[PDB]
């Protein structure tokens, strides 16, 4: 039998999906990325799609442990395009802020409920987006200083192309 | 520029978004069977999707090579449940078969604009469609002779679920 | 269900009837060779019997994956004796062209059913027949040289008889 | 100079070409096997058609050693079907002691002409045939025990998978 | 005796002379890069020209396994000078696409002879060739990026210079 | 700045293009002896071939050293065909005495101009010709031994098949 509510269990289910969207939205960064001739850039997109399954089967299991079940929902079409590298990723680091917000909403909707579990199993998650957007705001700040010079560019390409 | 025609290139585009559906389908598939309790199958099944998501990068690898520039499309909610282990087994094998006769209209279409390149290049999927059939193929079999017989069903849980 | 058309899986279970023929045409080639003394193009001789038997498996296996059987038929009587060394060797050099013709036909019969995955499995015995057609050349036009010159047919014949 | 008289390597011939046989009739129970969907039942008769090779090349080396050459015959074709798993193994074990009888008539032959060399040459296969009987005899026992059961039969194939 | 048509053999012996040429052309950019003091550019050229020297012994060698023989013919005066760096890289995407449609004419004559062995052989020149398109094709968009920047194309001489 | 005056510079980068047509001739030797049938005399010419542009380059790293710059010319069309096997050795002797004496002129010619530099340079070259001609006098030797037998032909095939 399911020990969480329907509410919450449906709340983790809609995250999941959110999760499975954020992989699709980097892998079409990746998209871009390689379309402008950046493979480490686009190498680096694929890496953070693969961590983003990560997180959602880490929800997916969550699910199950607490006695519920998982609904894949359809995954709308993300954006293809974006006006260069620094606007790219500017876009990523208000989507993980906005996946903050997700998170913290779920948390917020099981500690009203007594639903301790739930709350401290999403302790993971805050701590993790903590360093998701630090690690785009890291990013963002070197695309800043570069100012265009594709001298920077080419290293910070290089470096990102870099990433296990 | 780009050398591979613009129908050739959204042939297989096209192709690209059915195998992130595939992979998402057999996720899908995996949440039916963790609902019922067969964790080794969902997890051969989990397995499953990583392997459409390498056939979906390879072509992703290939139409850049050529020139061309991939874009993602929205992905369709799949089904959710099944009429037992047999059935998800059966609505399996027939995507697969319905994955590899697409392949093959690429092909044909390839080969009468006589672009040898992406001929050659989707042989490797032609021969690991063989594989992919004959392997869901095997399956159905063993579950025929299981009958629904539980000792038996327990052992291909077990088996599948040591799947690498 | 078998997935190719009754017309291939004739046309590749006579190719493995044809492939053990050739096994055991090898074997007999083997034997006048003993008969005669010259151990080490007898050993020659049983090496490709194997190897024969390795390819007809080739097909016995590929059948099954694709859902046909395999029906084994009667074998032919092979010749027993040939004029000589030379006369071996050009019996099959002719052999193998004559398999390799076999498999021009298979190839050209599954073409023109749009039976891609048996065009693309055919692929590996096209290739080998090349290799295998050119091993006898080698040993004939060594052979024409010798001119029947007992010092080099024994080295060759201690060189056959290295085979792995 | 053949040292062994007509009569005896007629013989000797003659149960060459009837291992030859043996091997084929065991190949011949493999893809009925297979396309009964038992791998492992498959792959022991395809183990034991190596074995009953060797058994071949046994008597052709002593032939050659004992100054007798060795002439390949036709090989019938063997029957392709069989009405269950309990019906290919017991027509496998009347087919052994048929084999036993060939090479008990062979020994007798060979010592009442004082043929001793050969006499000897023969007790390996003797001993040999005591083991090929057993081994058919103890899968008969067991699937005998297992009457149909499908929990039993399954690991029981996968057993026989197992043969090196 | 020779089993491929002498349309074929010519076909085949002007493409091996062909990749003669273009290693003879990649030595010439070798000698501009090197009069302009890139000599990492050059490194590179010079390594191209001993790949292209393989892909004419491949050649080389399939066509004496089909019984031919090989005519070497003279070799044209290659350019010496061009108008930059992005010129000779141009002028080198050109060149490798010439060179695979050359290969797409002598794959669709053996096809239309049905000489399946040479078909299947020229199946490796012609997925090497996308990788040879491709590369270049990378070397231009890096190019492209420099803009000219002496601080750019350092380090993709540098990096170009590494090439093993 | 170029340091060496432009007629010793001419006469380097003639003898550059020199020893690419000694390449180049090497390799249309390697092509007669493997449509003879003597691949171990065509190995033998392939390797000579790849030394032969080892001195080319050479001398393109040194006229770049001097501040030269290389200019590649049009390569003649090399002899196909010779009488026999003592023919192509006896025509490589006297081409690499040719090319001996060519480098005595440039060594000539470096010395009255009082080019210590070019002089010592060409040192190397010279011991390196006597190399040469002996390596080349010795097969011949050994050949002229041989007096056509194709007994000790073959072994002295098999022999230089073997150069490292
Ligand atoms: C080497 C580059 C890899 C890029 C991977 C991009 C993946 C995008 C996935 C989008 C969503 C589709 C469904 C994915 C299901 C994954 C199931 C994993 C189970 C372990
Ligand atoms: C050196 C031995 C050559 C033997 C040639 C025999 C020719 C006729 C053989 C008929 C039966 C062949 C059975 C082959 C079974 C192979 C099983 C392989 C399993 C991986
Ligand atoms: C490192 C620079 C190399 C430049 C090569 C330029 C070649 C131009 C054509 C001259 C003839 C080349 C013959 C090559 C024969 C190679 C044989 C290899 C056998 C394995
Ligand atoms: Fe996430
Ligand atoms: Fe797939
Ligand atoms: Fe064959
Ligand atoms: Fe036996
Ligand atoms: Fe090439
Ligand atoms: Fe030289």
């Amino acid at each position: 039998m399911m020990v969480i509510s329907e509410k919450v269990r449906k709340a983790l289910n809609d995250q999941l999906n959110r999760e499975i969207y954020s992989s699709y939205l980097y892998l079409s960064m990746a998209t871009y990325f390689d379309a402008e001739g950046f493979k480490g850039f686009a190498h680096w997109m694929k890496k953070q799609a693969q961590e983003e399954l990560t997180h959602a089967m880490k929800f997916y299991e969550y699910i199950y442990k607490r006695g519920g079940r998982v609904e894949l929902e359809a995954i709308e079409k993300p954006p293809s395009n974006w006006n260069g590298i620094k606007d790219a990723f500017e876009a990523a680091l208000k989507h993980e802020e906005f996946v903050t917000q997700s998170i913290y909403n779920i948390l917020e909707l099981a500690s009203e409920e007594k639903d301790h579990a739930t709350v401290s199993f999403l302790k993971w998650f805050v701590d993790e987006q903590v360093e998701e957007e630090d690690q785009v705001r890291e990013i963002l700040d070197l695309l800043e200083k570069a100012n265009g010079q594709m001298s920077v560019i080419f290293q910070l390409d290089r470096y990102l192309g870099q990433r296990e």
